């Protein structure tokens, strides 16, 4: 039931292939990502690159998104299309009618807003007919933009961040009715406690809860990179974010996972990559994981921090590297032949402060006490879920969601 | 040299976003519209982020289509000359993701961005080398608007550091292309505000010619009026005002942008303007060339313009002839056929802007200011006035050079 994909990033001119669309370039990529098992790619548009005018949204641009959804198709490739990238492997890519002499923030201003919704909507309606189209996310992690550690912020408030999502996913539905359309923000919206993007908005607008797991955000360095912590990184993510869902079977998609040096070397990538899943995949209503690479990042192209090179699960001339290798069986065993994993009937109390806005939220970061507690929980093999300290009592919702146990990170000790 | 007369080319189709729908056709059509005028050149623009995407990918494509660009022009008898680092055009600033936010790195300091902007300027220069119509390389346009006030977000460097990165940026372009035409061009900011890094010595001193952008919306139409001498004249005292700084005598003036901004300038006074303006330019010598803003209208499908940007045209989206390109093809026209005598400029107005060469009290060149007033007043009694710095006002080997045989001061011209 979970699906197997990978985040898919152009081996000839990384993003900027869009610049220099080659079609026969992308079907080789999609090749050798098809002949590693997977299901389905996320893809990434370059916002300033489609709309390089709030009223331009280039058709060109379109089409070539299109031939590249068809191209995925006839490979056996489902597609969802990221819209609004901004920020991509350290770089953002901001229009202009945005910035300097036009800024305006990205969630706030009336004419931005209104032209990222026919921006989303465009895009949406163009692949509508597309059977290999599951749908849109709003934006890869466009969340950073909001706030710190942002060196230069659109700063917005929950409430504010909240109207924005719900208008850009309008747009996305209104394009592609019926289709899967979600939402993805980054772990400051789990761990930072005045960063506007909440768990609550992640589980409770759009259609499936998005997480992008990345033990580089505190977790391989406090623990190390070979500790149960930074293996279960994935999988706390998966079950936290269920605290927050108003169904409780509501899935959660592991959109990004990736396996960054040096905090995961090179050399305990294969083996990182198998222990990141099989615990995922031990968390029910799992909807995919989605590895983030496809394809190594080109090293003529400068300035990357060093550790976006090398997460491929391809070379950057398409030859399976050893994490490749070893996906390429933890999905063909993880397919067909792991059974669905049993409920988590274990629940630890998830304290984030009263009301949706998640004010103490840091419990949950690495080195707070719900992340200890639930790695401790996680060591000693009781399979823990989470419950926010709302519902730690709430009879009806720890019944739908089969808890039967419920333990605070005090009782954890 | 005779001044030579051409056009900022603005696509029509796409405007400089044509670049991501590249359309020879569109182009040779465009320039079609432009030759019928009688121009002899054109001004065109890269973007520089889609040009240079990463700091490292120089795209081959991109270069191609700016050579297919330059043929175009030269078939038509349009030679080009290239900005390279857009950077601004229109109120937009086009900045690669590799210089911004988590890659903030100051475009005039930053060891890594600015080697990045010399081999780009080094690369367009060596791909048009072996076009005969080719004329060389601008810098950029206007990128002192980067360096400070009223930026919302400036790269702040000090005068020193601008010449050196202008010098690194012209060594660049002239290895690319030797022996070819290599300036750069800043706004007029570097001739009226104080403490602006960009100075008027670097306009006369550093690159192959002087370049000056006149626009009466700075000021010069609200306080004078549309229909003032003041804004006829602008253009015409740019030109002689940026001579005071040069150390050659007969150093070009290339007056590359002009144009005709409604409301300081209505619509149905654009052709008088335009008539008037270039007039009064071409009673000046050493004039290079005069280079209307801009060869078509702005698609008003496009958004977020300031309103005037979309009707500077002197051709419209259709490429029909407007009445300011009916008045200029008129004034190249009677200059090509009477080729009239230059007449030197004998009298010249004294210009202090300050100690030093950081013109710190340039702003009386600005309107309002003394140097600008006293030199309209003079240009009003048609006594065709040049200009003269401080230091030079009573150096009889830098007057004869000019052919100067009067120097008044603005109090001289209060009298
Ligand atoms: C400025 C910066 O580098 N921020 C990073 C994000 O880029 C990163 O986003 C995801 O992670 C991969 C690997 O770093 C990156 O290539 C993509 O942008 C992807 O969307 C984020 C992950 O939590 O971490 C930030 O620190
Ligand atoms: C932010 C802003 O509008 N800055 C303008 C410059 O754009 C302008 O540059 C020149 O003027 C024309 C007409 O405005 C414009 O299309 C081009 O960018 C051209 O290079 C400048 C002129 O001095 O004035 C600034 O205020």
């Amino acid at each position: 039931s979970p699906r197997f994909g990978v985040n898919y990033t152009p081996s000839n001119g990384w993003f900027h292939h869009w610049l220099d669309f080659d079609l026969d370039a992308v079907r080789a990529d999609l090749d050798s990502v098809a002949a590693l098992g997977f299901d389905h790619v996320r893809v990434f548009p370059l916002w300033p690159v489609f709309q390089p005018n709030r009223t331009l949204i280039r058709p060109r641009a379109v089409e070539q998104l299109a031939a590249l959804t068809d191209a995925a198709g006839e490979r056996g490739l489902d597609v969802n299309v990221d819209g609004l990238q901004g920020h991509l492997s350290s770089f953002d890519f901001l229009p202009a009618w945005t910035t300097t002499w036009h800024r305006r923030n990205l969630f706030t201003d009336p004419d931005v807003v209104s032209g990222q919704a026919e921006y989303l909507r465009t895009l949406a309606a163009a692949l509508a007919d597309r059977p290999n189209f599951l749908g849109m996310t709003v934006g890869n992690a466009i969340n950073q933009f909001s706030g710190h550690p942002h060196p230069d912020p659109d700063r917005v408030t929950p409430e504010q961040a909240g109207d924005w999502l719900r208008r850009m996913l309008d747009a996305c539905e209104r394009g592609a009715p019926g289709r899967l359309h979600l939402h993805a923000e980054y772990d400051a919206a789990w761990y930072l406690d005045d960063h506007p993007f909440t768990p609550a908005h992640s589980a409770r607008i759009g259609a499936v809860t998005a997480v992008h797991s990345w033990v580089f955000n505190g977790t391989a360095q406090r623990y190390g990179t070979r500790s149960t912590a930074t293996a279960q990184h994935a999988a706390y993510l998966v079950e936290l974010a269920k605290a927050w869902a108003r169904e409780p079977r509501r899935p959660v998609w592991l959109q990004e996972v990736g396996a960054p040096a040096p905090h995961v070397p090179a050399e305990y990538a294969a083996e990182f990559a198998t222990a990141t899943i099989d615990a995922v995949l031990d968390c029910p209503e799992v909807w995919g994981v989605t590895w983030w690479c496809s394809h190594d990042v080109d090293r003529r192209l400068a300035d990357f921090p060093e550790l976006e090179y090398s997460l491929g699960l391809l070379t950057q001339d398409r030859r399976v590297k050893p994490a490749g290798r070893a996906v390429a069986e933890a999905v063909r065993r993880w397919r067909t032949e792991t059974p669905a994993p049993r409920p988590r009937t274990t629940a630890l109390v998830v304290d984030v402060g009263p009301g949706d806005q998640a004010p103490a939220r840091s419990v949950c970061a690495p080195g707070g006490a719900v992340f200890e507690a639930f790695m401790r929980l996680t060591a000693q093999g009781a399979r823990p879920t989470t419950v926010l300290a709302e519902h730690a009592t709430d009879a009806d919702h720890l019944a739908a969601r089969g808890i039967t146990e419920v333990v605070t990170p005090h009782d954890v000790h």
